[PDB]
Parts: C-alpha cells; sequence; structure tokens
C-alpha cells in the first residue's frame, strides 16, 4: 500500500503505522481512511493529500 | 447496492455517494455505515430507514 | 471470533453484539474495531483488553 503526503504540511500517512489514536488501524489503506478524517498535525482535509510514489 | 431513505425526512441515502463529511465514503453499502451515524438533514437513526427496493 | 474482556471493568466485548452505540456494528472482530474506541462500561483503551480464549 502507498503512503500519502499532507501537501500543506509534509506529514506521511504511512499505511502499516495507521493513525491509531484518531481511529485508523494499521493496515489501512489511504481510500479507505473514513473522508472525515484530517491530517493529524495540520488539521486540513484528505483532499490536500498526494500518493507518494 | 440499494438505496435508502429517511422515513422521517425523506433524505436518500445513495451508496454511490456515501455520506462523507460524516465519515461515510463512497461505496459503503447501508448495513456497513457504523450503527451511530444520523441522517445529515435531520438527526435519526438508522432505524427509521427502509429501503428503497 | 472471539471475545474480549476488559481486564478493568470486566465488560465483555461480544462481536455477535458489537457496540452500536458506538458505532461497533455486529460482526465486528476486535481487531478490526477503530482504534480510538474504548470500554463503554470503564473508558480505557484497547490495549487493557484480553482475548477471551
Ligand atoms: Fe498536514
Ligand atoms: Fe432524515
Ligand atoms: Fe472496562
Amino acid at each position: 500500500m502507498k503512503k500519502y503526503t499532507c501537501t500543506v504540511c509534509g506529514y506521511i500517512y504511512n499505511p502499516e503505522d495507521g493513525d491509531p489514536d484518531n481511529g485508523v488501524n494499521p493496515g489501512t489503506d489511504f481510500k479507505d481512511i473514513p473522508d472525515d478524517w484530517v491530517c493529524p498535525l495540520c488539521g486540513v482535509g484528505k483532499d490536500q493529500f498526494e500518493e507518494v510514489e
């Protein structure tokens, strides 16, 4: 599964790690993250993220 | 996947659209919506919804 | 699917029942519960739960 980066602040979503404190378990692909989740560091939505190719 | 209607207000849950602002992604069948979700328009629970046949 | 017990208070998570009022639908295995869920009775996190063998 691919990493995604927050293009506003640089946070990297790593699917192996998830974002458990916000209910995103390890192993969650970015597309499957609920669409109301926000960047943990900066608070922006998923639409400011981009895949890391 | 089937549409569901809120029998209190008439809102239609369309699985192709989801309810992303409340964390329900496009492609979520109604049964899989977390059971604490409420109608976005009127605030009632899932138990007031019915399948659109 | 296995039951899990809250080792702090004794609450039993039964996957057939879920915890619907907190968005955990019936049929959710414990591992798949979002990692920010807490014991409904006592408020502690998943890390204080143990499988019932
Ligand atoms: Fe960010
Ligand atoms: Fe409604
Ligand atoms: Fe407990």
